[PDB]
């Protein structure tokens, strides 16, 4: 079965690490952190890895039940919630995944809305509530691999114990010094001092002059100063496509061309690696300034020795 | 002729095309009295997007624009006038042949979400940000997205900035009480109440007796009050994306599809997938379709409109 990519322009793609549209392509060659995100991880022959799942609505989402309000040193009112799989089935900690699929894969204060629809009814319809909430993924109480996490609210009382609870992610609460936003630092999925397991592997350029190419989205902020971004290796639609197709990878590296369909011209070429990430021959950091109607077209299978035309 | 195909996605791998929600169940309601003419999740089988349908899951019931004015409510809350652009940031051209900016909500109700802002201008050199819960009443006379402006209301009384880039992230509904006017099949008046909506995707209905529409149903969160509201779409967003990609020619007015259990390989039921992008089944009851979670629709063959479906 021939390998293919979807024909979706940048303006028709979404981020696989947060529910955002792709805003720009981006490079950062001098990045010192190990790039090992766990969402938006899929091999070219369609094997989902890390915490990656298929739903755009599942990325950085949680489902579960609030248990109780809990004490925390930090500002706000805090709540423990058990978490299930996104499909409602119990999360089995013995499954070979880092955490429930969809779990956030970076350190930070994730801002969103907690909503509840009660199990018990009264015209035999249940009571509901929703409030803004923050999940600090760096907190010692962030233990999704153990089946429970903690969130904080501004609301002090109107969160119900033992009721079905949904977290809808919206952005970040803050990127100030004490908010520990670092998109390449993984949460400790089982808690402080524990080793993460079953991780999707780190990615890096191997060839001289090459750097990773990211699909970048700017992420909203609840408050404060900043213009934070989330970089994914492949957009969610590519994850969905590769998973569907399951085309055998005929080498370790696919040559792809970024094409302008209006002119038919190649703007640049890139290596699409077997494990599901892109590299380009670029010697600068920052956005790739190109029209959003551009898209990657699969050209051919090459190998690690192939030399990319400089961007 | 390029062969017609559907994605192989189970219900648990599909999302709603009319609100950012996972698909929870398949659903029928044969005695529905309303005209079904939703505008999101509309796509012909040969890949033509219709109504206000666009491809991004993040675009469904989303808005982008700038706040222009603060207006206090008489009783409670603050209202904010917002000019809206296309979701890609370009100016919305009201003369374009669409009902409203793509992504605009396609139903009457109080849509609950978060308005966020990231300022354009900066002596620190990082822009200021804010976000607050917000409600958009799509039935309101001030909901005129085809004219390029809407209004949202907040509990927050002051901290929303004018002239700054503004994003609406939908989350659910504010209420489904009587005075919240939730009706998933009542279209907003995109240009205001005395004006006719234009460029609409056509209404959908079964043509043959004994058939009813089959919906992909999602339950939508509530900010408060009692209720278990649901949003039914004609096709999931992944189907829209797939059909748009493939643009396979339609070889008849109807694609026969089978809902299959891959574990047994057995067909659970069959359905007509109509040219205009919707499903009908031979079922004479309302409610969820009880079917295994591993199930998915498989394209069988092109048939004729006169094809008689096996009763469910
Ligand atoms: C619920 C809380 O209401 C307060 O007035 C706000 O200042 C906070 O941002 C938060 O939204
Ligand atoms: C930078 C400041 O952050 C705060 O949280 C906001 O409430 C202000 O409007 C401002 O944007
Ligand atoms: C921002 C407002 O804060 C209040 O305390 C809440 O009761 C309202 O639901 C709303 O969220
Ligand atoms: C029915 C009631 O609606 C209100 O909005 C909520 O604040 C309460 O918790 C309760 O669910």
């Amino acid at each position: 079965k021939p390998f293919t990519l979807p024909i979706l322009t940048l303006g028709e793609l979404t981020n696989s690490r947060f529910p955002l549209p792709i805003d720009v392509l981006y490079t950062n060659p001098n990045e010192s952190a190990i790039v090992q995100c766990q969402n938006g991880r899929c091999t070219l022959d369609g094997e989902l890895q890390g915490t990656t799942q298929l739903l755009p609505t599942g990325i950085c989402a949680f489902r579960g039940k609030v248990t109780q309000q809990v004490q925390d040193e930090h500002r706000g009112t805090h709540w423990n919630m058990t978490v299930t799989n996104l499909n409602g089935t119990p999360f089995d900690p013995t499954e070979d995944v880092p955490a429930p699929l969809g779990t956030p894969d970076f350190s930070g204060q994730i801002y969103g809305v907690i909503s509840q629809r009660n199990t018990n009814t009264v015209g035999n319809l249940p009571a509901n509530r929703a409030h803004e909430a923050v999940i600090a993924t760096y907190s010692p109480k962030f233990t999704p691999k153990l089946g429970n996490i903690q969130f904080s609210t501004w609301e002090t009382q109107d969160v119900s114990s033992g009721q079905p609870t949904k977290f809808t992610p919206v952005g970040l609460a803050s990127v100030d010094a004490n908010s520990h936003f670092d998109q390449w630092t993984l949460p400790s999925y089982s808690g402080a001092l524990t080793l993460n397991m079953n991780l999707a592997p780190s990615v890096a350029p191997v060839f001289p002059g090459e750097c990773l190419l990211f699909f970048r989205s700017f992420i909203p902020l609840k408050g404060g100063y900043g213009n934070p971004a989330i970089d994914c290796l492949m957009p969610q639609e590519w994850v969905q496509h590769l998973y569907q197709e399951s085309a055998p990878s005929l080498s370790d590296v696919a040559l792809v061309r970024y094409v302008n369909p209006e002119t038919g011209r190649t703007l640049f070429e890139a290596k699409l690696h077997r494990n599901g990430f892109l590299t380009v021959a670029r010697n600068s950091a920052g956005p790739v300034v190109a029209p959003t109607n551009g898209y990657f077209r699969f050209d051919s299978w090459v190998n690690q020795f192939y030399t990319l035309a400089p961007m």
